[PDB]
Order: structure tokens, then C-alpha cells, then sequence
């Protein structure tokens, strides 16, 4: 299991514009297009992102290309962020994937806000961090995905995904 397979399980693959759990316009493997209510705004962002007139639909290849960019941007983002970098540096390989997953879903800014949880992971207080991470809007809104990530931080293994 690796970061790509993990995120592909959590996000799904859709080749037509869709609305994510929060109601925003998304395409492919969790590639957020716009928070705007307009399907037109969305379709415009889409063509800008692909470099073609897509009219709301893309190919498997295009979806994966966007996915490759997003994962790369997530990693570079963590590495450039004063709050996340040190946490990332401190973790083992599996737990690193867990933090990457959070940043792909909620952005650098959002994860950087989990101050107390970041501190606990850095200290390697596994169980305590899992309990703190569960006290969030994140967990309440997308509980099955949050549980999978949380279990990953808790155990340092891919058990939560070995099912899936």
C-alpha cells in the first residue's frame, strides 16, 4: 500500500464533474475545482486545469495526471510549512502517509490548525492523539474516512485499508 492507493480508496474516481461531501464541484480523484456554486465556474476551472474544452468530462489519464499533481503539491506543501514540516520529519513512513492524506483533503492551512494533535503526534503519544483528532468537525462530517486515517496514526500500519 502506498499514498496513491490509499487516497484512491478514500476519494474514489469520477470522470464527470461531481459534488463532494461538502457540496463543492470536484472531478477525478478528489480534485477540488471551485467552492463556487456555479457549474459554469466549475467547468471553466476544469478546462483551465486540463488545457482543453472538456465540457465537464475528463479521461482516466487526465484524472491521474491531476492526481499526480495534487499529491506532489501536498508533499511540497508540508515540506514548506513551518508547522507541518517538523511533524512530518518526526514520523515513520506509514504515519507520514496519514498526514499527507489529511493535507490532500483539508489543505495545509486546515491541518496546521490541529495544534494540539500535531504536538501529540510529534511526541509519539499515539493513543492520545487519536482521541484528540476525533474531536473535530472533520471526524463528525466524514467519520469512516477520518477513522481510517486516525487508525493509521494510531497503529503505524495499513490495517484500516487492508480491508478495502
Amino acid at each position: 500500500m502506498n499514498i496513491f492507493e490509499m487516497l484512491r480508496i478514500d476519494e474514489g474516481l469520477r470522470l464527470e464533474i461531481y459534488k463532494d461531501t461538502e457540496g463543492y464541484y470536484t472531478i477525478g480523484i478528489g480534485h477540488l475545482l471551485t467552492k463556487s456554486p456555479s457549474l459554469n465556474a466549475a467547468k471553466s476551472e476544469l478546462d483551465k486545469a486540463i488545457g482543453r474544452n472538456c465540457n465537464g468530462v475528463i479521461t482516466k489519464d487526465e484524472a491521474e495526471k491531476l492526481f499526480n499533481q495534487d499529491v506532489d503539491a501536498a508533499v511540497r506543501g508540508i515540506l514548506r510549512n513551518a508547522k507541518l514540516k517538523p511533524v512530518y520529519d518526526s514520523l515513520d513512513a506509514v504515519r507520514r502517509c496519514a498526514l499527507i492524506n489529511m493535507v490532500f483533503q483539508m489543505g495545509e492551512t486546515g491541518v496546521a490548525g490541529f495544534t494540539n494533535s500535531l504536538r501529540m503526534l510529534q511526541q509519539k503519544r499515539w493513543d492520545e492523539a487519536a482521541v484528540n483528532l476525533a474531536k473535530s468537525r472533520w471526524y463528525n462530517q466524514t467519520p469512516n474516512r477520518a477513522k481510517r486515517v486516525i487508525t493509521t496514526f494510531r497503529t503505524g500500519t495499513w490495517d484500516a485499508y487492508k480491508n478495502l
